[PDB]
């Protein structure tokens, strides 16, 4: 039924959003949140340090 179709099914779900969205914004947004995300583990890194 709406089981059976696995991943099949959520490419056509997938693209509703896409419509909507756009394939040229779900990568533009990792990318953006990359920058900050990759700042973050920097400052953790200096949590977990607490040391030179």
């Amino acid at each position: 039924m709406f089981s059976n179709i696995g991943i099949p099914g959520l490419i056509l779900i997938f693209v509703i959003a896409l419509i909507i969205f756009g394939p040229s914004k779900l990568p533009e947004i990792g990318r953006a949140a990359g920058r900050t995300l990759l700042e973050f583990k920097s400052a953790t890194k200096s949590l977990v340090s607490g040391d030179e």
